[PDB]
Parts: structure tokens; sequence; C-alpha cells
């Protein structure tokens, strides 16, 4: 079995900025979710080899995880907040697509997503 290459966290061809909204996404949003008791399945790319999920990357064609997001924020990969928000939403959606309703992992994603929505609700206005 083989994992795909992880999502890009570095790309000199891609435009980027440092902004207060992206700062908030790191300092408030990412940090809040990262420390949660249920964060651990979402802190790195799904290792379909070690986890014995050979169909994972047949079903999930746009993988995303908070490890990748954390790196993208820290390494200034993004142009705007929407790109980062999209990554979070992709991660949650992937979880719900792959896993069965009522699985623990779905409940775990839900707990993180609740907090995500609470924090994004107060995304600051652009400076
Ligand atoms: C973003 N990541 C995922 O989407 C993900 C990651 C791991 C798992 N795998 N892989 C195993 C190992 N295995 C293979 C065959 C039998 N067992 N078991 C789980 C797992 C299943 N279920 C129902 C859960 O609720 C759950 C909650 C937290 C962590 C793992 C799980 C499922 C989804």
């Amino acid at each position: 079995s083989m994992n795909p290459p992880p999502p890009e966290t570095s790309n000199p061809n891609k435009p980027k900025r440092q902004t207060n909204q992206l700062q908030y996404l790191l300092r408030v949003v990412l940090k809040t979710l990262w420390k949660h008791q249920f964060a651990w399945p979402f802190q790195q790319p799904v290792d379909a080899v070690k986890l014995n999920l050979p169909d994972y990357y047949k079903i999930i064609k746009t993988p995303m995880d908070m490890g990748t997001i954390k790196k993208r924020l820290e390494n200034n990969y993004y142009w705007n907040a929407q790109e980062c928000i999209q990554d979070f939403n992709t991660m949650f959606t992937n979880c719900y697509i792959y896993n069965k309703p009522g699985d623990d992992i779905v409940l775990m994603a839900e707990a993180l997503e609740k907090l995500f929505l609470q924090k994004i609700n107060e995304l600051p206005t652009e400076e």
C-alpha cells in the first residue's frame, strides 16, 4: 500500500500575504481546534497504509488536515482567509464523506467544527 504525496505547504509560484485575518486563523482558530481532546485524528495527513484504509484515497480526492493547515499558516502559503477556511471545510467534509454516520470520528469532527464556526463567526475585519 502507498500514501499519496501530502498537500503542498510550499510553492514559490503561489502568491501570498501576511494579514490580520490569517493571523487570527492561526492564533485563534487553528490553536483552538489543535488543543481539543478530539484533534488527534486531524493533526496530520491520513496514513492509509498504517491505518489500513486502502480505499481512503479513492474516495477522498482532495485530502486536507490540520497539520497541513498549520504549516500553510506558519509558512505564509495563503493569499486570503477564504483559502484557509476552505481547507478547514474540506477536512471536515472529507471526514463526513468517508466515515459512517454515528462513527466516533464524525462526532470528533463535529466537536471541532462547532468550535471552528464559533471562532470564524468573529473573524476580524481586514486592516
Ligand atoms: C481524518 N481521519 C479519518 O477519517 C479516519 C482515520 C482513521 C480511521 N480508522 N482507522 C482504523 C483502523 N482500522 C482499519 C480497519 C479497522 N480498523 N480505525 C479507524 C477509526 C474508525 N472509526 C469508526 C472511528 O470512529 C475512529 C475515530 C478516531 C480514530 C480512528 C477511527 C478512520 C477514519
